[PDB]
């Protein structure tokens, strides 16, 4: 529970500051207290929609955003699309960058709601609004679904199908997290170009699994950065290779014309033993790419949980929904660019003026962060500043509790 760790707050206070710096409009807090309708920017034929997530795809591993040469695939498909320069994820664990990019839901001290109880039925994700809206709904992974108790979650909640390990008929290479991510990623192009035949939009989550320890992958794909061929880094650059060859056979594709894809990570390689909030450790890629997409350098503070309404506005889904997070197809003043980050206990939130991390026996520090640097030094704020962090940083914990986040409409 948020409110034992960070201090009380109203209900009413609370609502009214998440509603307030959400910058969501038409609210109907009657059926659900953060209900908002979003009509979509795009107008035209739906799109389909796919989400590839980078397991473990820190910004200190691609290229295009200052860090190690590993993502050079990545780093030229960035000059073609939609690049988001300051994206953050809103935790470091990976069924937490699910919740964001399925959810929208922010984060918590707690276990993200792939794994809580409450939220294995009937909670709000874009896959069952899409389901409800005609789409097919899917999730590629290359291991074992129920690992993280994603299946169960997914099934739970607006997926039809689940494409896993026992559903590949002849792998290149198989490791301890399953398949490759080139096998992962010939899998979606067979897929998508399977269902581009069908008369259904589609909605795809594909997941990759080859950059965990002890790093399996394939041999003479890439020249590898380290000496010894079982790397992160090597894995990271592996995994690059694979996503240009599922890009390679994307721009060619039966599917091209009608998909909107985006490449963002979960969250960055994990950093342990972190003093507050290491905000560089939940800097993160994202790419929104396809066909009447412009290439854009976009430098407005966002999270992971800004890319489901920013997604759907894109495709031409209208959204009535609970979501907090950013339709980012429309204006966003600069007093109003921010990020949410969890880091175990701790809550951060980040804005371009200020730096606020809440820590347990209600601690409270406040900060300017340097963005060239990525260091920070003390600041003093307004009590402003502090109660919008502080909303921030209770709210999923008391939507959870109280079932604000469900899929009725
Ligand atoms: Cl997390």
């Amino acid at each position: 529970s948020a409110e034992q760790f960070y201090g009380k707050m109203d209900n009413q206070k609370m609502l009214d500051l998440v509603r307030a710096s959400s910058t969501k409009i038409d609210f109907d807090p009657t059926l659900l207290p953060t209900m908002n309708s979003n009509p979509a920017t795009y107008q035209g034929k739906r799109k389909n929609l796919v989400i590839l997530l980078q397991e473990s795809l820190g910004a200190q591993f691609v290229g295009s955003l200052g860090g190690l040469p590993l993502t050079p695939n990545l780093d030229e498909l960035m000059q073609e699309g939609w690049q988001f320069t300051q994206m953050y994820a809103t935790g470091t664990r990976s069924v937490r960058g699910i919740e964001a990019v399925t959810t929208g839901f922010p984060p918590s001290p707690s276990r993200a709601v792939v794994k809580l109880s409450k939220s294995q039925t009937g909670f709000f994700t874009i896959a069952d609004l899409l389901k409800e809206q005609g789409y097919h709904t899917q999730f590629i992974y290359g291991g074992e679904a129920n690992f993280d108790n994603m299946k169960t979650f997914f099934f739970g909640n607006g997926f039809d199908q689940i494409v896993e390990e026992k559903n590949y008929t002849n792998p290149g290479f198989v490791g301890s997290w399953g398949v490759s991510d080139e096998d992962l990623y010939n899998k979606a192009d067979e897929e998508f170009e399977r269902l581009s035949k069908g008369d259904k939009p589609f909605f795809s989550l594909v997941f990759t699994s080859s950059n965990h320890s002890p790093y399996e992958y394939p041999e003479g794909k890439i020249e590898q950065y380290d000496s010894e061929h079982m790397t992160r880094n090597n894995a990271v650059k592996y995994s690059d290779y694979a996503l240009g060859t599922f890009f390679d056979k994307a721009k060619k594709s039966s599917y091209w014309d009608d998909t909107i894809f985006i490449v963002i990570a979960d969250h960055d390689a994990r950093v342990f033993g972190a003093n507050l909030v290491p905000v560089k450790h939940f800097h993160i890629p994202a790419l929104i790419i396809g066909k009447d997409i412009q290439p854009r350098k976009d430098d407005r503070i966002a999270n992971n949980i800004d890319m489901p309404p920013t997604l759907l506005s894109l495709i031409g889904v209208d959204a009535k929904t609970p979501m907090i997070g950013r339709d980012l197809t429309k204006p966003l003043a600069r007093e109003d660019e921010r990020a949410m980050m969890q880091y175990d206990k701790n809550f951060g939130y980040l804005t371009r003026d200020n730096l606020v991390v809440l820590s347990p026996g209600e601690k409270v520090s406040t900060m300017e962060y340097d963005f060239e640097s990525q260091t920070m030094k003390p600041l003093e704020v307004d009590e402003s500043v502090i109660d919008r962090a502080k909303a921030n940083a209770l709210f999923a914990s008391k939507a959870y509790q109280n079932n604000w986040y469900s899929s009725k409409r």
